[PDB]
């Protein structure tokens, strides 16, 4: 006689958790997550912005590399939220618990976020997180400005329902960087024709590469750098082989072009 299965975690490449010192993108940018995983840091003369935080497990290296850039718990005024998977906002609900920071989200990432990432629409209840409720929801090109940061919200539905690029310009050596945060438009294992949770997944995944591929975009990063082209580990090298949005947009495209194929053929 054989039990049910016990609960398997999910788990990750090591470099996925590695612990890495702020990263200075531009002047008021940092990324301060793991080697393998993006959360940046934004910091101005009246608080600081967060966009994701990375696995569960990565609430108080967050706050060290806070720290240590001289921004205090109080200091922490608001999360923003590429999607809402396990892997990128993990440690949402324990940092909201732990400092000042209230969360804006599209009405997708808010109800996928309060739900701790169960009942997704591929992944099932196989990639769970503790819930986290929004403080705000925000609306496609809806702008949140932070300090004379000013982040626009651009929606790029796919990967998740409430899947968003955010964009923002910094400044380094006096000149203007505009700053593209794009989410994800990898289709891990999904289901892409004839999806009854999911009936426009197509039409929507091919707006959004053309979403991306429009966006004010001096320098692209992305959830998973890897996708992007970041090495972050490399030092003064980490952004030097980055790919433009377009060019991101392209080969993800091509990438699901293939998938699709794939999924006809099986
Ligand atoms: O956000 C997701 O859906 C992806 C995840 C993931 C999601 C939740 C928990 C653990 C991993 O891994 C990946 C991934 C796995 C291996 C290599 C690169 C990315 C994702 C992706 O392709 O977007
Ligand atoms: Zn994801
Ligand atoms: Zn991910």
């Amino acid at each position: 006689e054989v039990p049910l299965p016990q609960l398997r975690a999910y788990t990750v490449d090591a470099s996925w958790l590695q612990p890495m010192a702020p990263l200075q993108i531009a002047d008021h940018t940092w990324q301060i997550g793991t080697e393998d995983l993006t959360a940046l840091l934004v910091q101005t003369p009246d608080g600081a912005v967060l966009l994701d935080g990375g696995m569960p497990q990565m609430a108080s290296h967050l706050l060290d590399n806070m720290k240590a850039r001289g921004v205090t718990p109080r200091d922490l005024r608001l999360i923003l939220l590429s999607h809402a998977h396990a892997d990128h906002a993990g440690p949402v609900a324990e940092l909201k618990r732990r400092t000042g920071a209230k969360v804006a989200a599209n009405a997708e990432s808010a109800v996928l976020l309060a739900r701790g990432g169960s009942d997704d629409l591929h992944f099932g209840d196989g990639i769970t997180y503790p819930p986290a409720n929004a403080d705000r929801i925000v609306m496609d090109g809806e702008v949140i400005t932070v300090g004379g940061i000013v982040f626009t919200a651009h929606f790029m539905a796919g990967h998740t329902p409430g899947s968003t690029a955010w964009t923002w310009t910094d400044t380094r050596n006096g000149k203007p960087v505009r700053i593209a945060y794009a989410d994800s438009l990898s289709a891990p294992g999904y289901q892409l024709q004839g999806n009854p949770r999911y009936p426009h997944l197509i039409e929507d995944y091919r707006r959004s590469f053309a979403t991306v591929r429009a966006l004010p975009c001096d320098v692209l990063l992305t959830p998973h750098p890897g996708a992007s082209n970041w090495d972050y580990a490399a030092g003064a090298r980490a952004g030097a082989k980055a790919l433009t949005c377009k060019a991101y947009a392209d080969a993800a495209e091509q990438k699901f072009d293939g998938q699709l194929a794939k999924e006809t053929a099986g």
